[PDB]
């Protein structure tokens, strides 16, 4: 009943990239993927994506729910659609034709397109829009009774026709039956090589079959991306849309025009986001937590009541009430327990940290299983690499790891123990003990008067 | 002679917050507080704020110069004003009626509103504005001679009336006498429960008493905040206004559209601010200092000629010529003396630092009284916590604190002394002495050929 | 044949700066310098800049290709041009008159101005533009046949004339001969002190000599900067222009409206720039490298395939495939070899680092010649200062510098050697050896039950 054809073979030369045009990301996912999301809104019985060069790459990535045909030669949009013939020829119903480079179009607009089509039982329906600078776009010609007669390109347009402000977005709905029919009719009697999807509209004009146009109230929603300038504009519209949705859902933004949140990030209500925060991938933020300017989060989970201050968190888990930063880096596979505190210049990598534990400064915790109520003094380092292998360090509950100490794994610091500040630990420390591995202080009276820094020597 | 009534009881359901709508901040202070600031511009003999739910909270915070009446039930704006009757009934004069959720209105606009009122000796004056999308707003109906006849809501508006572009901002000036009179007249003969402030305009129409409207030249100044989307817009307008004011006052902004400066921050002329800088609360910046992208300052004082590079400064004092950052954190109750230098990855907490002293890297200084011309080598740590209590460290003038040393308080390093790099200091170091607490170096020939990192073993 | 006169003596009082108005920067260089760049587009046989106060300063800086005359008194634009008389009087040809405070005008617009001039063989040509708020600007009066009759200031304009939307940008092309002629004719018979460049247009009106106006299609291109508000606007237009140019050239921007790239930065295609990145001065970025939010680069070279994560790089060289950050600081005169890795909280100053070497954390490397495949454990510090002099450290290939070690220069760590974590190195370490300078660990059973942090004591 409903079928979809997505054109993704284009030659994105103005992109100046080796990556197939439609694979370029917009807020987390590729333009193609956004098109797949709006397309799904019309519940197409079949979905066929036409890819061109590097065809393998596009497929090798998003093998999403969609058939895949290849267009080895650049013979135009008509030929691209013709490549879906083997799969859609014969079937009766409505077929959506959309480009993979117009990611701003919405599922809602696509639904209205079909409804508008089936409604007037048109043979073909053109998704159109209006602008005051239609230069370059095919124009939409209608009769005094406002019926879509045909589409006129800029090069063929009469002076009088250049005045038309309604343009063709390049998105269409065709009755699948007539469509492939008209595609062979143009292909064979073409007296030329390349044919275009708009050539089918020319045929319906020759035969008088009903063709209509649904207009998009927002012209900017029809943007076709051809270069990194339109790319940025796409990014900008999608950003406003994502952020508008969160604000309506109860999230505060100091500046939603400069906050970068990917398409799939989930944010509980009452969260507060300062300007210039970055949320990427599969990220979740719980209720009332606070994200300050600079925070950067990727594929992570943050609980409720947390305060993330200018810090970078990657593939990690952060419980409720956790405070992080400023300038902290939480690396892959880390888990911070409830009320944990990670202060400035602290790095946590592949480590579980129990609740209420704190590492407030200039610290590195890697490959450690850390307990609850632990204390890391400023300067502490967990050494877990010898140039070939990594080793694990186990730290019990309530351990007091003295400042500037060097913990050389594999070792265990038992519960309630303490490592003297400035110590190098090479062996296990039993529970309730203290470990000290540092030289004893020695004073040399008057010796400083004999060194470069002394006032007497400058 | 002049009285003010501020409506702050509203049910901000679209805000999706537990915090009373008007308490949500906009550039440092709550919307209510901005309204109190514009209201003060008309020197009201009395100011009464009507609060609703959580009434205690709004009051418990800004017990600012203003009477407080409570509206326990949601019976409309008319009933809310009726709650101020005990306090304003009888008094003669002009009474301003304003919402606590329209924080962009200015004191200047409010003054022009009253003057326009007293001028034409109107009984009531409507603060209006113009827009091309008046859908939803009450319209302002005037006669062929441009006199305000009445206000018409959207639901009652005739097709012909929907065309009116002048809308009601919900701000008004009433002759206090007639106002409460008309409020009882509607209340009793209401034949309904809730009555609205606009019902009083209906009565003056019935009686023919003169009603006028002062139009705001800037429509965006009338924004009523109902959700976090308008919240963000408020933040955006107020930000442009604050920043415009500083630029006119001689401050350079690389991008004033993305620089966040609270309402009360003071900035001397010739200061240079890069994009994405944050100034909050009671912050002061002296002449010619430079703030680079990322700098974040809260309730602090910075002198003239300073250079703050991507650093966070909180509740502290920073003298003239000080250089901080990149990535430095100056925490509560710190004071940096003239020409002091705090470099990358350095934390200073509750400490006074004398002039020309330097801590250029990976350093923590907490609870210290530090002298002038001191030098902290990279890696230094002042240890001031044992898990229960904090201790103080006193460091004289010209001390050279060697890199990677660990200073365990409570201790004193006397003038011109030096602590050997990599030392753990547990006792006082007399003036002019040197202290060393580190193991002596030992070399083991060929031993490395026997370890994982060696080329021979990989 | 073509001559240029740049007016740079103005009294930029609304700037509130001690620095001559035209010296204020816009995207890396001064407004004056941007004007010199557009001016060069018309290949002027001679270029003369009129400077006023602090005349020495403007010259003492950009002694660029241009004659320099001084205007000691503020007698108007006419007098300023009159100061170029000694140098341009007599010569025949077209003379461009432009202000040093209109930096957005383009060389292309300037070329079109001259062509439009020489074309109609006009005596004088006025560079004009159109806007809907011409209040304050001199208006352009034309006859029913659209010929430039004269310029009318706002104060003299008739009501009917205030309607004119075409305004004078203050940029002109005059036939050098008549120009100085008309300048003496006004100067002597002036019956007043100060004369203005627009007075020459008045004379051509008296004599009927042909005067024309070339209109700028973009009004915003004519901005005259007088205060830091227009300054910011200039910065904003120039930023969009620079960034538009890179996007067209194949560079991706997450938000080109909030990315700050100086006028002279070079960026290879396929580079990806996140929002809020800063590129200043002579900076070069190679193909496909990635710059994340916060990165700040000044006068540096970055190769291809690099990933710079929220880090600051100054006057340094960075090879291909290098990864830096987050929160790393690469200081002046550093060179990172191919595939080098500098992680979080690491500082590199005046040091060469060989390929594949890594310093992933909390590390300071200053004044070192470091080899290839070296490894710096977290916490390492190279000590190179004694309060008076700096010393160099030489580190061979494949050295393993243990965590928390303190390397006191001048020393050498030979190839494949290893420094034990937590060691203080005061002497050379031969190749293939290991060096250890740390106290041995000692455990005291039960001692912790006797300290403040222990659960038993709280
Ligand atoms: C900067 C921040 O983040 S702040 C929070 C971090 N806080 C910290 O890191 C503080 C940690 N505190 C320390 O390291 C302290 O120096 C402590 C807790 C080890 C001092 O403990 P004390 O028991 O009071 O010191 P004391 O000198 O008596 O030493 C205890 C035992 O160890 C021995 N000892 C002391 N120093 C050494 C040493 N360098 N080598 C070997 N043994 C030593 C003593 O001989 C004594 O043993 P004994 O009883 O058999 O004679
Ligand atoms: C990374 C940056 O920010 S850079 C700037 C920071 N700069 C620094 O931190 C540099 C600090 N410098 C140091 O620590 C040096 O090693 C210094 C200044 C202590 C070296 O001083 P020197 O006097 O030249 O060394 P020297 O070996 O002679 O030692 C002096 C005395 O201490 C003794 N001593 C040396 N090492 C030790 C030790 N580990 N334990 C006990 N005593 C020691 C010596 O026996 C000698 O005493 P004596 O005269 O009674 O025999
Ligand atoms: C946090 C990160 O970035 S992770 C990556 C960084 N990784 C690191 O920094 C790890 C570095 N590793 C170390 O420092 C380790 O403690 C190592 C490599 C020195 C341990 O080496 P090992 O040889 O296994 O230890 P071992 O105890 O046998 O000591 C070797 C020799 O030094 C001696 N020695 C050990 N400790 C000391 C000491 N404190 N003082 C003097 N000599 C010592 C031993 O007596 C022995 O000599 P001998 O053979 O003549 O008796
Ligand atoms: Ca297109
Ligand atoms: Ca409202
Ligand atoms: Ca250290
Ligand atoms: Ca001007």
């Amino acid at each position: 009943s409903n079928f979809a054809i997505i054109l993704a073979a284009g030659k994105g030369t103005r992109m100046k990239s080796d990556l197939p045009k439609v694979l370029h990301k917009v807020a987390g996912i590729s333009m193609l993927e956004h098109v797949f999301r709006s397309v799904g809104a019309i519940q197409p019985e079949k979905t066929v994506t036409v890819v061109g060069h590097k065809a393998e790459l596009v497929e090798e990535v998003l093998a999403g729910q969609t058939e895949f045909v290849t267009q080895s030669e650049q013979l135009g949009t008509g030929h691209a659609v013709m490549m879906t013939e083997p799969i859609l020829e014969g079937l009766s119903g409505h077929t959506l034709v959309i480009a993979g480079d117009t990611p701003l179009i919405t599922g809602e607009s696509l639904k209205n397109l079909i409804d508008f089509h089936i409604n007037h039982k048109n043979v073909a329906t053109i998704l159109t829009a209006e602008t005051d600078n239609p230069f370059g776009y095919g124009r939409i010609v209608r009769n005094d009774n406002a019926e879509v007669l045909r589409i006129v390109e800029q090069k063929d347009a009469t002076d009088f026709e250049k005045q038309i402000k309604e343009i063709n977005t390049g998105t269409y709905v065709f009755d699948n039956e007539r469509l492939f029919e008209a595609l062979k009719n143009i292909n064979t009697n073409n007296a030329q090589g390349e044919y275009y999807i708009t050539d089918v509209i020319g045929i319906f004009r020759e035969t008088g079959e009903k063709v209509g146009a649904y207009t998009l109230k927002d012209f900017d929603e029809s943007l076709g991306v051809n270069d990194r300038v339109a790319l940025a504009t796409a990014e900008s519209v999608m950003r406003r849309r994502i952020n508008h949705k969160h604000m309506v859902n109860g999230v505060s933004f100091v500046n939603p025009e400069a906050t970068y949140i990917d398409i799939d990030v989930e944010i509980a209500p009452e969260v507060q986001i300062e300007a210039n925060v970055i949320l990427k991938g599969q990220t979740k933020i719980g209720a009332e937590t606070v994200l300050t300017n600079g925070t950067y989060v990727v594929d992570s989970t943050i609980g409720a009541g947390a305060v993330i201050t200018n810090s970078m968190i990657e593939e990690s888990s952060v419980a409720d009430g956790v405070t992080v930063g400023p300038y902290a880096h939480i690396r892959p596979n880390s888990s911070l327990g409830a009320q944990v505190h990670i202060g400035n210049f602290v790095e946590v990598k592949g480590s579980s940290i129990g609740e209420n534990t704190k590492a407030g400064h200039l610290t590195y915790i890697g490959n450690c299983e850390v307990g609850s109520n632990v204390n890391f003094g400023a300067g502490t380092i967990t050494v877990n690499y010898d140039g070939k292998n990594k080793y694990k360090t186990v730290i019990g509950d309530n351990v007091f790891v003295g400042s500037n100490s060097t913990i050389i794994a594999p070792v265990e610091l038992g519960d309630n123990s303490l490592v003297g500040a400035g110590s190098t630990i090479t062996k296990d420390v039993p529970a309730d003990a203290i470990a000290i591995g540092r030289g004893r202080q020695i004073n040399k009276d008057e010796y400083a008067t004999r060194l470069p820094h002394h006032p007497k020597n400058q």
